[PDB]
């Protein structure tokens, strides 16, 4: 077919413990949240193992495509840059361990682990600011109305989440009833967006935000192979899809909303595009990539993937993976060249482990049990053929149009 020339993987970190267990998260259920074997927000050992399995699949796939030779690549061939978080650094390392076992590759990352990496969090870092009014306006435009619409749009998932929590028996519900309120989970509080004064943080609070977090946690519990997921009250693929639709909706609103996405994702989009075509001195190419670079692995977060998706108009649904930005899942950019006419193409795929592949820690390979690999259509691109190929020149213009120039690094 075509020749796979270069790949950039924007990977979410692997399975992690919840980053935060708020009073609200405790109060919305009478049940006890299962504890995790690692500190909050850290990649679990099982998370690492799953990422390594995924790295083995990547290795299998890229070698089958001739992009990697057999044997050990070097940093010249494969570069893994991770965010400063432990979860992303170890995800990058687990990726290298799986794609190149015994090859001594080491994940790279900003040396100062104490500060945000502006590649992964430019807004947090202060590279550019979100305007509160534009942010509220952009999110509502994205939603098609004010956040109060969410309780109607997601009434069934919200009710489902309330049932899974046994919200009606929760301390939060008794507090609501104390105040003469009903225990309508969808409306236990207002959905509020808060941009802090400096414009470096945007927060969603309220039922959607909480439900996004809780749904993700259930999925992480499930992905961790925990024995009790959601107190055994969450089973069935559609129920998983439905419940996680709250999470995906939250990520759509708070990370895919182009205004937000372009401010938070511009350095990553520029890093992805410049690494993909290997324009090593281009703006936004921040890494010491070798001219021989075949794979750039970016160890980031679900928000990063969603920001990129928002910037490029990417929308997907993953068979057997209700989280659109699943643990260890990678937004994979592939540079293809048609040997017959030398036309070059960009393909975007979401590589991911299904729920079962995660939960059962299944060995991934090409013939028996591949990772999921969902082609993703790009706004403004040719989206040609079943794999939604974009002509390279078209992809580069789309990237140039999607970036917020004030947000580059």
């Amino acid at each position: 077919g075509y020749t796979l020339e270069r790949v950039v993987i924007l990977s979410r970190h692997g399975v992690r413990s919840p980053t935060k267990q708020t009073q609200l998260m405790n109060d919305v259920t009478p049940d006890t949240w299962p504890q995790w074997p690692v500190a909050a927000g850290e990649l679990t050992p099982r998370g690492a193992q799953l990422v390594t399995l995924m790295g083995g699949f990547y290795g299998d796939y890229f070698r089958s495509q001739g992009l990697l030779a057999a044997g050990c690549p070097t940093d010249a061939d494969i570069y893994a840059q991770a965010d400063v978080d432990q979860r992303t650094r170890l995800t990058g390392q687990a990726f290298l361990d799986g794609i190149a076992p015994g090859c001594g590759l080491k994940v790279h990352y900003q040396a100062d682990l104490k500060k945000v990496d502006p590649l992964f969090h430019p807004v947090d870092a202060g590279v550019c600011k979100l305007d509160s009014t534009q942010t509220h306006k952009a999110v509502e435009e994205r939603l098609g109305g004010p956040l109060s619409e969410l309780s109607k749009r997601y009434a069934k998932p919200f009710a489902q989440m309330g049932e899974i929590l046994n919200f009606a028996a929760s301390p939060y519900c008794k507090s609501l009833q104390q105040q003469g309120k009903t225990c309508d989970f969808a409306n236990f509080a207002a959905n509020k967006i808060t941009v802090n004064k400096p414009g470096t943080k945007v927060s969603l609070s309220g039922p959607l935000a909480l439900s996004s977090t809780l749904g993700e946690i259930f999925l992480l519990q499930n992905s961790q192979a925990m024995p009790d997921v959601a107190w055994h009250r969450l089973t069935g693929e559609d129920n998983w899809i439905s419940l996680l639709s709250l999470h995906n909706a939250q990520f759509d609103l708070m990370a895919k909303t182009p205004y937000i996405a372009r401010h938070k994702g511009t350095p990553l989009l520029q890093q992805i595009e410049t690494a993909l075509v290997l324009q090593r001195d281009a703006q936004g190419q921040t890494l010491p990539l070798s001219p021989q670079t075949k794979i750039l692995f970016l160890g980031g977060h679900d928000t990063n993937i969603a920001n990129i998706a928002g910037m490029l108009g990417l929308n997907w649904q993953l068979p057997q993976q209700p989280d659109n930005t699943p643990p260890g899942g990678g937004l994979v950019f592939e540079l293809w060249q048609n040997p017959d006419n030398h036309q070059r193409y960009v393909a975007v795929k979401l590589f991911y482990q299904t729920m079962g592949q995660l939960r059962n820690a299944e060995k991934l390979d090409l013939k028996n049990n591949p990772a999921g690999r969902v082609p993703v259509a790009i706004d403004g691109c040719e989206n040609s053929g079943d794999d939604k190929l974009c002509q390279l020149d078209t992809f580069q213009k789309k990237v140039a149009q999607a970036i917020e120039p004030a947000c580059h690094i």
